[PDB]
């Protein structure tokens, strides 16, 4: 709870998909500051409030991220972890894995090779 909800209707085209009860948030080349505070605000009302307790982040289509949204990624985990859910990542390319140690990303949020290794195992991890 906090800050005023003021967001007119001007969404572009969200890069993600939905799975059986799971949500695959597949960013490409747009994780700039203007899609970072709002990123959580979209996820909260597209998925989290909607009932979704399992998000995944594929990093295949993205070489890296800025320090700004790098902390929003954790924040989305913190919210889920408090709500009853889990969130994990997929195809963590070696360029992110190098920063994902150094910023405690993997050391907080789960990591898998594929979606499938996650999708049945975040169920039990």
């Amino acid at each position: 709870m906090g800050s005023d909800k003021i967001h007119h209707h001007h969404h572009h085209m969200f890069p993600y998909k939905i799975v059986d009860d799971v949500v695959i948030l597949m960013p490409n080349k747009e994780l700039n500051i203007e899609n970072a505070h709002l990123f959580k605000k979209w996820v909260f009302d597209e998925f989290l409030n909607k009932g979704y307790n399992k998000i995944f982040l594929v990093l295949s289509d993205v070489e890296s991220i800025d320090s700004f949204s790098l902390g929003v990624i954790v924040n989305i985990l913190k919210s889920i972890s408090s709500s009853g859910g889990f969130f994990a990542l997929v195809s963590p390319n070696e360029k992110v894995e190098r920063v994902l140690s150094l910023t405690n990303l993997d050391r907080i949020v789960k990591i898998y090779d594929t979606i499938s290794e996650a999708m049945e195992e975040v169920r039990r991890k």
